[PDB]
């Protein structure tokens, strides 16, 4: 039962989010919500080399409600601060899994050490929706160190797979999840292939960061391109026509309505108009 390729998408125009994040936006819920549940958004920042500066490049403080933001750093360093009294820097290999939930107020920027030295900068920020019963859950954070994320070798010297969230071959990703899903960081060596089995009905997407991937023997994906698969199927194949770096996102759909606006993604317009009212008063 092959997870058919249902769509493949060319690389978007890169655009600036603040002054620290040059992102190519892979998908957004308003057109991909039903298709990609539980995932809501994926920004691919960089790769871009920054020079030394005294500036603090990044994004200003802004609210979030009703979902989770995941930062996956490949190069560079980002400090995050949230109103839950929390903070910290996330570096190469590190992951942060922030639950905004009932409401959070965060800014993210280049760490002071990265500002001083500069260098290559590359990361992925992913939005993960919450079940309706947890939309007003308490905001929290998980700082996950590179050393805490499994790194399995694929068979036949095909490359690596890092389980950020979910499970693969008995390795449970360190990221806690309200909903069944996988977030996999895959490195694949040229001329090697691997097959995967995934749950039936799980919405699945592949995103190539580097290299040239052959998907299901049918679709060729390249840098900053997205593969959207048939959820009904159960298995999957990838071959790297070039040394590839990709993300595999899968997950059990959340069969609940999505009503979102900007930084608020809720279930009802009344909850959206409610969030816009809570933020303009100062509840956040
Ligand atoms: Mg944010």
């Amino acid at each position: 039962a092959m997870k058919k390729v249902q769509g493949i998408y060319r690389a978007p125009r890169q655009h600036w989010v603040g002054d620290g994040f040059p992102v190519r936006s892979m998908f957004s819920y308003q057109s991909h919500g039903k298709q990609l549940s539980p995932f809501l958004l994926l920004d691919y920042a960089g790769p871009m080399d920054f020079t030394p500066t005294t500036q603090r490049r990044g994004v200003g403080q802004h609210p979030h409600r009703g979902f989770e933001t995941v930062t996956i750093v490949y190069h560079g360093e980002v400090e995050h601060r949230d109103s839950t009294g929390n903070g910290g820097i996330i570096g190469p290999g590190d992951v942060q899994w922030m639950t905004a939930g009932a409401g959070i107020l965060h800014e993210e920027f280049h760490s002071d050490a990265f500002a001083q030295k500069g260098g290559p900068f590359e990361m992925v920020q992913l939005w993960v929706n919450l079940p309706a019963k947890d939309k007003m859950t308490a905001p929290g954070y998980q700082a996950i160190r590179r050393e805490a994320i499994p790194q399995v070798n694929l068979p036949d010297d095909a490359g690596n797979l890092r389980v950020i969230a979910g499970e693969y071959a008995g390795n449970i990703g360190p990221a806690k999840t309200f909903s069944p899903l996988n977030v996999w960081d895959i490195r694949l060596t040229q001329g090697k292939s691997c097959e995967f089995s995934l749950p039936a009905g799980w919405n699945t997407a592949l995103i190539v960061l580097h290299g040239t991937l052959l998907v299901n023997g049918d679709a060729i994906a390249r840098e900053a391109e997205m593969v959207l698969l048939d959820p009904t199927g159960t298995h999957l194949s990838i071959e790297a026509n070039n040394d590839t770096v990709l993300l595999l996102l899968s997950g059990e759909p959340i069969d609940e309505p999505i009503v979102g606006y900007g930084p608020f993604v809720m279930n009802t317009q009344a909850q959206i108009a409610e969030a816009i009212a809570d933020f303009n008063g100062g509840r956040f």
